[PDB]
């Protein structure tokens, strides 16, 4: 069982309002069939337009939510609207785009999808509320057939054009009029009761509904999300490498690090407790304060209440010392903490809208994280960048210009002149550290942490 069934039972229900005498007894080859697509009984990597639930999450970053209202059918132009706020208008002859014919409007689907999918997935997964007239546009902008690759490189086909007979990925598509193997899913498949609206708003009151076809598209596509990632969770589903994974990372391990060493020196806490990861290692082993574990894996609904994280009676005291949430999203962290929060606003390739104001943070595993909310750091402060070291200063072993730093906090410095292993050092160090700010981190600590204090380790 890897690809749905063509044969597998499709519910038409929803469907009846816009194609009243549909048949209750439907296969997905009867309904593609009906869609206007001929499926050739062909063996070619395309068994069927349609996904399952598990291929779908598997594919979410290709998912747009997809939506056709009814304008006025043959006879009445319709509103096409996608989960990226595009709304097109198709004459049969929160963007709003006046009423094209088809033969335009299918260009500007094929550029839309392409800028939006090119840097995130090789295929589009069209994330439907099938109620008919959607089912019945796609004819109108897409093709189908074997699967392909593109005319300009390695990558399989997603468009095709009329103009010069060839196919083309999302990244070598301008120009191209056709929607070439997309897939796509039908939520109300998936057993609900009641309409859109009514089940979106039981999870989220960030979408509104504007009563337009984009609306109803996002609304969708948050619901699918919710459904898949939020109620449901699996962190055993690997992603594809799509960008700098690796590096904000190893970035994120090298800043745990350094501040975490940093905070126990300056202030010498007795025991740290490491609140978050139950698969967490101590992040500064050669550490002599008293290190604590707590066990709390990623909250992707709402953010953990610190009451029930710390509250109904460990050491006890988790005012004793320092408390370290690294991604350990809280409602309101306590005044002696080390925080790394996820901000959710952030916009990158690995940072997919979510449900509710929250994101689907992908990064090898998939991780939908609550709204990010600034009233939960009111007890702590930002922590300043710095670098700190107590390394021999030894070149060992890329050319130079002396480093002049406020902020290098190191023996040579507090002596007058950055040595050139340490100012290598600080370099990789703040290009690690802004590669993990610029991908949403964002770090916090105890008002009391002062970097004046890291001088005096030099004695
Ligand atoms: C300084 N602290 C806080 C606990 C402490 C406080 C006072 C004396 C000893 N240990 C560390 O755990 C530590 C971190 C990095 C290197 C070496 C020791
Ligand atoms: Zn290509
Ligand atoms: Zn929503
Ligand atoms: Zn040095």
């Amino acid at each position: 069982p890897t690809h749905l069934s063509v044969d597998t039972k499709f519910k038409t229900e929803g469907l009846c309002v816009d194609i009243p005498g549909i048949p209750k007894d439907m296969t997905y080859r009867r309904l593609i069939s009906m869609m206007g697509f001929k499926m050739n009984y062909q063996v070619n990597g395309y068994p069927n337009m349609f996904i399952t639930r598990e291929e779908a999450i598997r594919h979410v970053r290709a998912w747009i939510g997809f939506d056709v209202e009814g304008c006025h059918g043959t006879n009445l132009p319709l509103q096409l609207g996608f989960s990226t706020g595009v709304n097109l208008v198709a004459v049969p002859t929160p963007l709003m785009y006046k009423g094209l014919p088809w033969n335009v409007v299918r260009i500007k689907i094929v550029q839309m999808l392409s800028d939006t999918l090119k840097n995130l997935s090789d295929r589009v997964v069209f994330v439907l509320w099938a109620h008919g007239f959607e089912l019945t546009s796609m004819k109108y902008f897409v093709k189908i057939g074997p699967e392909r690759t593109c005319c300009l490189c390695d990558r399989r086909a997603t468009c095709f054009s009329t103009a010069s007979d060839t196919y083309a990925c999302w990244h070598h598509s301008i120009g191209f009029d056709y929607v070439y193997n997309p897939f796509m899913i039908d939520v109300q498949q998936w057993g609900f009761t009641g309409n859109l609206q009514s089940n979106h708003d039981l999870y989220c009151q960030v979408h509104g509904n504007a009563h337009v076809a984009s609306c109803d598209a996002i609304m969708t596509r948050c619901l699918a999300v919710h459904e898949c990632f939020v109620k449901r969770v699996d962190w055993t589903i690997e992603y594809p490498i799509i960008g700098d994974e690796l590096k904000i990372n190893a970035a994120c391990r090298k800043v745990q690090h350094m501040v975490v060493k940093a905070a126990l020196l300056a202030d010498k806490f007795p025991v740290l407790h490491d609140i978050g990861n139950p698969k967490a290692i101590k992040c500064v082993p050669q550490a002599d304060v008293e290190w604590k574990f707590y066990d709390a894996q990623p909250c992707s609904d709402k953010a953990y209440k610190i009451e029930e994280l710390f509250y109904s009676y460990h050491s006890d005291k988790f005012t004793d010392g320092v408390c370290l949430f690294w991604n350990c999203n809280v409602d309101r962290y306590p005044a002696n903490s080390i925080v790394c929060r996820f901000d959710t606003r952030v916009l990158s390739n690995l940072n997919l809208p979510g449900c509710d104001g929250g994101s689907l943070y992908v990064n090898k595993h998939a991780f939908h994280t609550p709204a990010f909310d600034k009233s939960a750091f009111v007890n702590l402060k930002q922590l300043p960048f710095f670098y700190y070291s107590d390394s021999p200063c030894e070149s060992h072993g890329i050319d130079y210009v002396p480093l002049k730093s406020a902020t290098c906090i190191t023996r040579c410095n507090l002596g007058g002149a950055v040595c050139r292993h340490h100012a290598n050092e600080y370099r990789l160090y703040l290009d690690a550290y802004n590669m993990m700010i610029s991908a949403g981190f964002s770090l916090w600590v105890y008002k009391q942490f002062d970097t004046y204090n890291l001088w005096n380790t030099f004695t």
